[PDB]
């Protein structure tokens, strides 16, 4: 049937411990900020922007990352904060992308005011493992992608994403190569992963968009 369809290659649930490593490098102000944004390897700007997704990451509503959170709280700057909190975080949106987003709201605006706290920069390194999840066919992806803890469905739909991938999450890439949906793909590319500031909303979000798209 329709989920009866079976896929040559299955889907292997994966998930990731994050390995917080120290940079040697900080931000007293909106130059240096700028400077370390340019500097930073990808996991720096992965853990600053997206690792926000989880609920251990602290995010306030209304900063949609660290620089924003920063920039508005210790430089007490909210227009430029607001700016920087602007960023989308959609596909097809990599940690290239928003590098250079962040720089382009910063460039213009940079000096040399101190900050209170000054900005500390910290890479994350997942380290993969499986989860215990294969799927088969549609149904059984299903079933799978509703029964991933949450934190799978998180590296799945983002840190694949945007750290590894083009831009494009596991479930779409899989869909599409296999059963040629892109519907499904389109339908998961509207989630904006920064928008929420826990993985199991997103979790929700994700298994409701491919039932919707599946399932109908």
């Amino acid at each position: 049937a329709d989920l009866d369809s079976k896929a040559k290659s299955p889907f292997v649930f994966k998930s990731a411990y994050y390995l917080s490593l120290y940079t040697k490098r900080r931000a007293r102000n909106l130059r240096q900020l700028a400077e370390g944004i340019r500097a930073a390897d990808p996991g720096v700007i992965f853990h600053h922007v997206f690792h926000v997704v989880f609920a251990k990451h602290l995010l306030h509503p209304y900063y949609t990352n660290d620089f924003a959170r920063w920039v508005g709280e210790e430089l007490n700057d909210d227009d430029l904060a607001i700016e920087l909190s602007s960023i989308s975080g959609a596909e097809p949106a990599t940690v290239e992308d928003v590098r250079r987003e962040l720089l382009a709201v910063l460039e213009p605006r940079a000096d040399e005011r101190a900050a209170r706290r000054e900005f500390v920069f910290v890479s994350m390194v997942p380290i993969v493992y499986e989860v215990g999840l294969k799927a088969e066919t549609l149904a059984e992806f299903l079933d799978a992608v509703a029964a991933a803890p949450p934190e799978s469905v998180a590296y799945h739909f983002v840190t694949a994403r945007v750290l590894y991938g083009n831009g494009r999450n596991d479930f779409s890439r899989w869909l599409v190569e296999e059963f040629g949906l892109t519907s499904a793909a389109d339908a998961l590319s509207r989630i904006d992963p920064l928008i929420y500031n826990d993985e199991r909303q997103l979790k929700s979000e994700v298994v409701r968009t491919l039932e919707r798209a599946d399932s109908a």
